């Protein structure tokens, strides 16, 4: 979830 967000970011 961390990185699916701040990939998104
Ligand atoms: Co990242």
């Amino acid at each position: 979830l961390a990185e699916a967000l701040h990939m998104a970011l």
